[PDB]
């Protein structure tokens, strides 16, 4: 079982740190949601949850995988397949995107 | 380190499962936020994140603590102090409210 949290926080334009939504995270969330179901094996063992800010805004879009405790930053919609294949199914975090373990 | 996820999803009245917000969960979230920000030993080791639905809606308010993987249901604002003291500090989940580990 893995639980994926995607920050979908939006903020007004003046917020100095911006927001994950401004950096494309709603499309990241959408991508995870489309994979996890179009994909039987993901669907049965993975939950994808949208969140408010997880306070790492300038490194966004922020995606956290539990119980592993892997924090990703700068995630693009195009990166979701790699995260799904390598990490969620293959158990290997995508090192290039990790900001914290 | 503990990461507490509080569902704050709201739903229109017709939705059959209701929602955590309609069951009081915004007050649960606010209570966790006030506690962690005024407790010098939690403020540096705990994150409180508001979420959309985590698909356990009839058991709301739903609160999930990672990396432990403890799922709470039916959490009242008045229960937040017990979770903070016994679990977030003490390391013992509040058995009475657990719906999954
Ligand atoms: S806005 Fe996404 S981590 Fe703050
Ligand atoms: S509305 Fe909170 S778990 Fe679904």
């Amino acid at each position: 079982f893995k639980h994926v949290f995607v920050c979908v926080q939006d903020r007004p334009p003046g917020h100095p740190q911006g927001s994950c939504a401004q950096r494309g995270s709603r499309e990241v969330f959408q991508a995870f949601m489309e994979k996890i179901q179009t994909d039987p094996q993901l669907f049965m063992t993975t939950v994808i949850t949208p969140t408010g800010s997880m306070n790492a805004c300038m490194m966004g879009p922020v995606v956290v995988v539990y119980p592993d405790g892997v924090w990703y930053g700068q995630v693009k919609p195009e990166d979701v397949d790699e995260i799904v294949e390598k990490h969620l199914k293959g158990g290997e975090p995508v090192e290039r995107l990790v900001i914290s373990k």
